[PDB]
């Protein structure tokens, strides 16, 4: 049978790796992408964003403790019987969330508005109740722009946080068993605070090691920039996830850069939103030079919706407000970032990577 | 290869038969339930309403004129390769939605708000573009209660309209030696209008025979007295449509008078209110007693949602308002009726019908 967790790195080009993670639900390959699931990737069955090459799905903790709850979901189960997906999944610890949607901030955790509190222990037992595979330490993203005095608040607050993470995961025996805990740096854009903050997670030890506080405003320049000093700092024989990110240029020169996982809510959010993604650049379905045009959505994808429907057809359903063309937009959108994986994954695992950025950006942004 | 129509009976019990019509994208199974198509069964694919069972579904003739456009379908390909249903498609004439939904009326056809026609001549040409495979003659469905004298008027002018109807089906030879022609009986409830509607109808001819002006408010026991005298006018072997009908035990007893073919947009619209179908009568998911409960939405269904959901699940999908909620209420409702109407047709066939009738209704109303 399959390990708790063992990473495994099967080729390499500059700080590009392919490889994969076993749990005990199942083999990741990476470099992943993770589709986001309130207990469902929308407008997708289970089974069709397993069709589309996922290997891994993102519960959405912050809403399951609201709706249904956690304690709810564990009787009935736990969240992989619940929505029927019986592979691994990652959730968030929730702050993140708190501090974008819903505060009081402490060193004991934060409360929210009908009131609830979320600390490391809560959010680590959360993580439990839905029965996660892959668990987040609770954090804090530090806002952005951040000041140095206020990131390095932030992120020593983070890392006393993570301790106590990894004490609340540990103390818990089934969870220790059969989960695997990730740490999550923060520092905002400063090196020598991503360093601290890198040092301090390794001292704990963690099964795979996040890239937070990313994806919060800074733009893909200044991003990249801090992901050019930020992940070496992290162990190399560990997973690198990129939190929030995204769009699929970025996901390329985030791989470039040394990550290894990925989740965002473009392709389904902006799927249902009309944006659908192709190798020549994204287009807005909606558009009037759409409704007679009869060929798939994008001319090389393999997706079931570009074998079977037209352009012309999706844009009358997106249009017509049908639940139909979510469903549709979704699946191409979810099944064209599976195909970017699996280029990138092959071509790094053929020494190709650097070659094959080159040409997805030539053409993307032509 | 099959024929453009033969409706063949293969066995009877009382007023109610079962049988097959056969036509050139496929045989239809009787009596039949046709799901309700924007171009769309709403939240499926084609491929989900074919594997609950249905042989053919019903074109929103309509929606379709005014969005996409008859003529934009038909530069597309038809309305079948539109959208990825390659069996039979019947279409509605257009009056009955003009007026409930839009109007001047007059001998030649109606105007109605964008300012737009539709005729008896317009109608059959915009089923042609559609690329119909039963075409509905171009009928006015009287409203309920009428008094006995604009019952009459308004059967008069519907059979005129089923004169033109024909004669325009049959001048478009690709339609007539394709396609079929049904009537539609009107008269309210007035047995002698619906005697004089029948005596036109077949006077003129058709391939079957839409009961017509029912389902507008009048009530089951109204609706059956009707159906009592109206069905028996019909040509017996000839198909019988009873349009807009219904709910479960509608169906079922206009079964047992002789209907065999039905429509209605219940178990898809409110499946994504939150009705589902069972065996033990409809349920509400949405109420707060399935918030737990691990059972499958019906204890006998084969559907694949009552495979692998529970209502615990399905409760939550359906109060977050997610897009899943929709798609699984509506594969298990329109499975249901098909499993309905496989259990008419098999009782039928065994000469039971009558024991399922009354088996069925003490379980359904218990
Ligand atoms: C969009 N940008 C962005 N999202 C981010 C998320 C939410 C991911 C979660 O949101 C979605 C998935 O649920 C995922 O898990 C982050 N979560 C934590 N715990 N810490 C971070 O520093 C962080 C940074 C991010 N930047
Ligand atoms: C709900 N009750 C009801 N619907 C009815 C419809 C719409 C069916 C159409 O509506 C839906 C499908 O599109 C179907 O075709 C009718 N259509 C015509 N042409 N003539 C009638 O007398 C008639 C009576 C009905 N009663
Ligand atoms: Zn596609
Ligand atoms: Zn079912």
């Amino acid at each position: 049978d399959r390990p708790r967790f063992s990473f495994s790195i099967a080729a390499r080009e500059g700080k590009a790796r392919t490889g994969t993670i076993e749990m005990k639900r199942g083999v990741i390959r990476t470099p992943a992408f993770m589709p986001v699931g309130a207990a469902t990737v929308k407008a997708l069955k289970p089974e069709t964003v397993r069709a589309t090459g996922a290997d891994i799905i993102l519960g959405n903790t912050y809403h399951l403790m609201l709706r249904p709850g956690a304690e709810r979901i564990a009787k009935l189960g736990g969240l992989h019987s619940f929505m029927g997906w019986d592979r691994p999944i990652l959730t968030d610890s929730g702050g993140y969330q708190v501090m974008s949607l819903s505060t009081k901030q402490s060193e004991e955790g934060v409360t929210f508005k009908s009131r609830h509190m979320l600390s490391p222990e809560r959010s680590i037992e959360i993580q439990h109740l839905l029965g996660s595979d892959i668990v987040m330490a609770f954090d804090e993203c530090t806002p952005y722009p951040a000041t140095p005095s206020r990131a390095a608040s932030s992120m020593e607050r983070s890392m006393r946080w993570a301790k106590r993470s990894r004490d609340a995961f540990d103390s818990r025996k089934e969870q220790a068993e059969n989960a695997a805990l990730f740490g999550i740096q923060q520092g905002s854009v400063f090196e020598n605070l991503r360093q601290q903050s890198a040092d301090a997670l390794a001292e704990i030890g963690f099964d795979g090691y996040a890239v937070g506080g990313l994806a919060v405003g800074e733009g893909q320049d200044e991003m990249f920039r801090v992901l050019d000093f930020s992940v070496p700092m992290l162990p190399d024989d560990k997973p690198h996830y990129l939190m929030g990110v995204g769009k699929p240029d970025d996901i390329v020169g985030a791989v470039e850069r040394g990550i290894d996982m990925f989740d965002c809510v473009l392709p389904t959010r902006s799927g249902r939103n009309g944006q659908a993604f192709t190798w020549d650049g994204p287009i807005n379905i909606r558009n009037a030079r759409f409704s007679e045009d009869l060929k798939p959505l994008d001319s090389e994808c393999h997706c079931a919706v570009c074998q079977k429907w037209s352009r012309a057809y999706i844009h009358h359903l997106i249009r017509a407000g049908e639940i139909l063309g979510a469903m549709l937009m979704t699946e191409h959108n979810i099944a064209f970032y599976q195909q970017l994986m699996q280029k990138i994954r092959d071509s790094i695992s053929e020494g190709r990577f650097s070659q094959f950025a080159q040409d997805f950006r030539a053409r993307y942004f032509a």
